[PDB]
């Protein structure tokens, strides 16, 4: 009888109200750092640097541009010296740093690949640990890391340093993913948990525009790195006021702790009188009431789904984290390309909750998945003369995977067994992060053709829309109370 303490006490009040922005807040950065090997990692045009011993010095070819590759040895050798870099638009990146051109083209997807690597173990370690040392602790270690770990990064003389301080960033940044949703999904009522379900992914969603106005306002990226990572100390520094959750408290064993969080929670809502009412008592009297992951194997009827789903988690992410990045390429430049493809996703979720509804979940998801398949994979035989319909598919496809990914996350929540639901929600998350770690590294086979990363991309959508096929509709039907009224 959580729910009617929580009524009791006032329910939505003004301590929610405070608390749940506070910590939704800092996600507006989830852009920054995610999406960041755009800009600071941008490759500009660049040529070999002729020796001191002076035009005609390059073997300038495919419509004269100069060669990055040879250099004339004689009045066919290999640089080995330096290169000169552009700083008209782009001043300093890593690739004129290190040197990371014409040899060493697939360190940039390394480090990204291991920075993606860096989610799945934060996530794991952290959730592990949320549910034995308490959401606000692990929370106050998150805020404290992120900083900590990104701020140094912006300092790094070396490659693997910076890489390894990346992948911690990455660590920390999963962990605070998580646990953010865990801790504000727990103090909400049971009426209002879908309403702030979507506001999160509304924070999310607005990152982008920030990110590209931030951008814009420094090319340089050190101070780029350093003003992302700068606001997680102020973020960390008043972390200290959150009060924990009671349902965690409550679970735990220990009640009184409850009884002082519901009072404290009292007097800020300003309904101490019934706090004075509450008691030891009514606690054992209302609250008397209050499944391995293994299970999913040697049970058919649960791995069928588990697999069909897992699946889709996959090629859904893989999709989304391999259309997101190289942006270069399409002629716009980047800054508006960023804004294009934020100012994309509402429509397309303000279409695919329409279509979800008025004509089933499974085939809206069919939809969406083979209409972004076939836009991905028409992408890859039009030449390079056009400009327009090229982003107008790109931006098209971010859409609808992001309505795919709206889609699914429902689907997933609504379909799964009520016992077993959370740690189906925990695998789905967890597929949903190999196809994202995948993507550069089959993205570094651009080096034997210019369009097969771009073939790949999209042909995995369009075989997991017709998988689709092999699983029951599940619209205006009751959720599955157990296993074995599992039926239809």
């Amino acid at each position: 009888a959580f729910n009617d303490l929580l009524q009791q006490v006032g329910g939505v009040g003004r301590f929610q109200q405070i608390q749940v922005t506070l910590v939704v807040l800092p996600l507006l950065l989830m852009a920054s750092h995610n999406t960041l090997q755009n800009f600071t990692a941008a490759i500009p045009t660049h040529h070999c640097r002729p020796p001191a011993d002076a035009e005609v010095w390059l073997p300038r070819d495919r419509q004269g541009q100069p060669e990055s590759c040879l250099r004339f040895t004689s009045p066919t050798e290999p640089c080995t010296d330096g290169w000169i870099y552009d700083n008209s638009t782009f001043p300093s990146t890593i690739v004129t740093e290190w040197d990371l051109v014409c040899s060493h083209r697939a360190l940039r997807q390394l480090a990204q690949s291991l920075y993606m690597v860096g989610v799945l173990l934060g996530a794991m370690v952290f959730g592990y640990l949320a549910d034995r040392l308490g959401r606000r602790k692990v929370l106050i270690l998150n805020y404290l890391q992120t900083a900590v770990s990104g701020t140094c990064a912006a300092f790094a003389p070396n490659f693997p340093i910076y890489c390894a301080f990346r992948l911690l960033s990455g660590m920390a940044l999963a962990g605070i993913s998580l646990n953010c949703m865990t801790l504000n999904v727990e103090w909400m009522p049971i009426h209002t948990r879908a309403c702030v379900g979507t506001l999160i992914g509304y924070v999310y969603s607005l990152g982008q525009f920030l990110l590209a106005g931030v951008a814009y306002a420094v090319p340089h990226w050190r101070h780029l790195q350093l003003l992302v990572s700068a606001p997680f100390f102020a973020f960390f520094i008043y972390s200290w006021f959150f009060i924990e959750s009671a349902r965690w408290h409550s679970s735990s064993g220990r009640l009184d702790l409850t009884l002082r969080a519901l009072q404290r929670v009292a007097r800020i809502n300003g309904k101490r009188e019934e706090g004075a009412k509450l008691s030891m008592e009514v606690l054992r009297a209302s609250l008397q009431k209050e499944a391995s992951a293994m299970e999913l194997l040697r049970c058919p009827t649960l791995r069928h789904l588990f697999l069909c789903l897992s699946m889709l988690w996959f090629a859904t992410s893989f999709a989304y984290y391999g259309l997101v990045m190289d942006l270069q390429g399409f002629g716009v430049s980047i800054y508006l390309i960023q804004v294009i493809f934020g100012a994309v996703d509402l429509p397309a979720k303000l279409v695919g909750f329409l279509v979800i509804n008025s004509l089933g979940r499974r085939p809206a998801q069919m939809a969406a998945l083979l209409l972004a398949g076939i836009c991905i994979l028409l992408n890859g035989v039009i030449p390079q003369d056009q400009s327009i319909v090229r982003t107008s598919l790109a931006v098209l496809g971010k859409g609808c995977l992001a309505a795919s990914f709206n889609c699914i996350f429902l689907y997933t929540g609504e379909l799964y067994p009520t016992m077993i639901r959370q740690t189906g929600m925990g695998m789905g998350s967890t597929m949903a992060r190999v196809g994202s770690i995948v993507s550069p590294l089959v993205s570094m086979t651009a080096e034997l053709y210019p369009s097969m990363p771009l073939f790949i991309y999209g042909a995995v959508p369009v075989a997991a829309s017709a998988v689709t096929v092999l699983l029951p509709e599940t619209l205006g039907q009751p959720l599955p109370d157990t296993v074995q009224d599992l039926e239809s």
